[PDB]
């Protein structure tokens, strides 16, 4: 079975529209699969401020969606978290990694998103939850995720001081024209597995280019992933920052890329 779950509150949010993006995401999943979401936060605007005054204003949110991954973890259902931010998941993975020791980390995401206090350019939460994760710096919502069994998936362009703090700490980067469904297999071993999407992770625009080498990752290989991870192994699945506003052909448009990507994992579970 699937255990939903969707953030609606703030966590360090810097564009406008994740939340809803969320909502929309969630709101598909529920009418394709027959669920119904457990929904947690109370939404506020989007600002640039840094995360350190960013991250206790989102103190109840991320205590409230640590306390639902949990409860879903200790069942037997695959836990899906739909989140407007990366951020949320600084709750989650110190779950996942004291629940599942030797769960593997997909992040699967555009960026690296290991900054630390020290070394952000931007004070964005949002670009600090892997390294906080894994323990670099201190979130308040544990660590404990080793950086040895955190594989990020599709970034590129990383920040040379940023990617040298990847190397030192042991994570693995797949860049996207080495991403596929085998490559990723293979960097899991025997590892049962979690996945965390970012969704700028994605190649920008155009749908299929025939004639032009993406850059990002294409939807069909995002896919190829959840087809190739086995259902048994499937800890969980985190949807993150679909930025479209609400009613908006753009989330019509862009949940259904999603649910295409998804269905492989998503199906098996529900079956
Ligand atoms: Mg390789
Ligand atoms: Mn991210
Ligand atoms: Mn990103």
């Amino acid at each position: 079975m699937i255990d939903l779950i969707v953030s609606q509150g703030r966590v360090a949010d810097r564009a406008a529209w994740m939340i809803e993006g969320a909502a929309r995401t969630a709101r598909a999943l529920e009418e394709r699969y027959g669920l119904k979401g457990h929904y947690v936060g109370e939404p506020a605007p989007h600002a640039d401020d840094d995360w350190s005054v960013a991250l206790p204003q989102a103190r109840e949110t991320l205590v409230a969606v640590r306390e639902a991954a949990t409860e879903s973890i200790k069942g037997d259902n695959l836990t899906v978290l739909v989140n407007n931010t990366c951020s949320v998941s600084l709750a989650t993975l110190p779950v996942v990694a004291r629940e599942h020791p030797d769960a593997v980390v997909l992040y699967i995401d555009g960026h690296g998103d290991f900054n630390t206090p020290e070394t952000t350019d931007t004070g964005y939460l949002g670009g600090m939850v892997l390294s906080g994760a894994c323990g670099l710096w201190d979130s308040g919502h544990g660590a404990g995720l080793r950086p040895e069994q955190a594989v990020l998936v599709g970034s590129r362009d990383i920040d040379e001081g940023e990617r040298e703090l990847i190397r030192k700490a042991g994570v693995r980067v797949i860049p996207p024209g080495e991403a596929t469904a085998q490559a990723v297999l293979d960097a899991v071993k025997d590892a049962p597995v979690w996945i965390h999407i970012d969704w700028d992770v994605l190649e920008p625009g155009s749908i299929p280019a025939d004639y032009t080498v993406p850059d990002g990752m294409l939807p069909a290989q995002i896919r190829a992933v959840f087809e190739a991870i086995p259902a048994e192994r499937l800890i969980g699945v985190e949807l993150a920052e679909l930025n479209a506003p609400a009613d908006s052909e753009r989330a019509e448009q862009a949940v259904a890329v999603i649910l295409d990507m998804v269905a492989p994992a998503f199906d098996a579970a529900a079956a």
